[PDB]
């Protein structure tokens, strides 16, 4: 069964209605949002395996919007539970993205390449 | 700008309206055709770097529709365009392997791999 899906920028890619896009000029956390937000985007919010299950394919370590305030996501909603395995990297508060449905905790000063994520309404 | 992309499968991944899906089962070039042909579906066709500019983010070797029966040949029998992909030799074959960025290497038909299929309309 076919479906349209979007909208999203025609240079992102587009999956489920939610818009991704990939950077590789590497930036710390609050750069890399900052990034996202001037594209009228946020880092990658994870909150359905299977409206996400893309993400299974999407390796390496990328920034997503997960941050600890000693998890949450930047726009303040909770983590759902049973979305994503939280292993300890390097001691932070902040999280990369890693397949499948990983984070790894990292400090939110460190580079890394990042996803943006963008959905209208 | 905000468009719609598709229409494509609710299950796919949809970028300037061209539909593609990965898929994680080793099979070989004749086989992975028929899979994808299941799905009302061809194997990847490769015919613009501005409109397919997000294959240069594909990672690992994946079959396409690039096939030696002439020159080499797309399945719906049109023909390579040039300047497109740089070809390697890497198995004696017929068949051709999708590899970032933008490169095809000539495999045995026979030998099984990850394949991606594409929709357009
Ligand atoms: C950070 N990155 C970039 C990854 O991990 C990377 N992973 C793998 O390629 C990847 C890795 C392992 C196994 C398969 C794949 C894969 C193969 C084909 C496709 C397909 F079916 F899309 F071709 C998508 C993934 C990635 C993840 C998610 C989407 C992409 N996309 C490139 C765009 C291609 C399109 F044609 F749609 F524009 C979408 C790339």
């Amino acid at each position: 069964t076919e479906s349209y899906c979007g909208p999203c920028p025609k240079n992102w890619i587009c999956y489920k209605n939610n818009c991704y896009q990939f950077f590789d000029e590497e930036k710390n956390w609050y750069e890399s949002q900052a990034s996202c937000m001037s594209q009228n985007a946020s880092l990658l919010k994870v909150y359905s395996k299977e409206d996400q299950d893309l993400l299974k394919l999407v390796k390496s370590y990328h920034w997503m919007g997960l941050v600890h305030i000693p998890w949450q996501w930047e726009d303040g909603s909770s983590l759902s539970p049973n979305l994503l395995t939280i292993i300890e990297m390097q001691k932070g508060d902040c999280a990369l993205y890693a397949s499948s449905f990983k984070g790894y905790i990292e400090n939110c000063s460190t580079p890394n390449t990042y996803i943006c994520m963008q959905r209208t309404v």
